């Protein structure tokens, strides 16, 4: 199972790890993708997860979008996890660089509650522009299921653990 995680609360754990490498080692039931409404996995966690699937995640996502249209900001969809997990929960956090509403971050984390255990990144963090300390706070105050957070950046990981209330 998951190893080397620091327990923050009854149900939230955190580790300084590359979510792609973490997904391949563990092969969780669910890996969370930091998706956009179009499921266009270009950069950040999305580009990295997609590149690990040899673009199979993007091909599957384009078929999903052609059939269903785009997701909502704060929404999600369950697709295959390919070589990384049983499933991939594509969650759309607000992108503050695209002027999207930060209040939608709680709605985005609510999607995690439909899954008993997940390997995930901090939503709206990184290239999405939100404050990662705020994202971790929303995560522990919203998610009730078991979440194993993978934080790529070592200096951000230290700042998050050392500042956690
Ligand atoms: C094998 N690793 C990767 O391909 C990789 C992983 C990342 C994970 C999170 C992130 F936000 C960025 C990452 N970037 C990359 C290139």
């Amino acid at each position: 199972s998951f190893s080397g995680y620091l327990k923050l609360t009854d149900n939230v754990y955190i580790k300084n790890a590359d979510i792609v490498e973490e997904a391949k080692k563990v092969k969780p039931t669910v890996v969370v993708n930091a998706a956009n409404v179009y499921l266009k996995h270009g950069g950040g966690v999305a580009g990295a997860l997609n590149k690990a699937t040899n673009n199979a995640m993007q091909v599957e996502s384009d078929d999903y979008i052609a059939t269903n249209g785009p997701l909502k900001v704060g929404g999600s969809c369950v697709l295959s996890g390919h070589n990384l997990a049983k499933h991939c929960l594509h969650v759309v956090g607000p992108n503050v660089n695209k002027g999207e509403d930060i209040q939608l971050l709680k709605s985005a984390y609510e999607n995690f509650n439909q899954h008993e255990v997940l390997l995930a990144p901090l939503l709206s963090a990184g290239i999405f522009g939100a404050d990662p300390i705020h994202s971790l706070r929303v995560c522990v105050d919203t998610v009730r299921t078991n979440v194993y957070l993978a934080v790529f950046d070592k200096n951000l990981y230290d700042k998050l653990v050392s500042s956690f209330l």
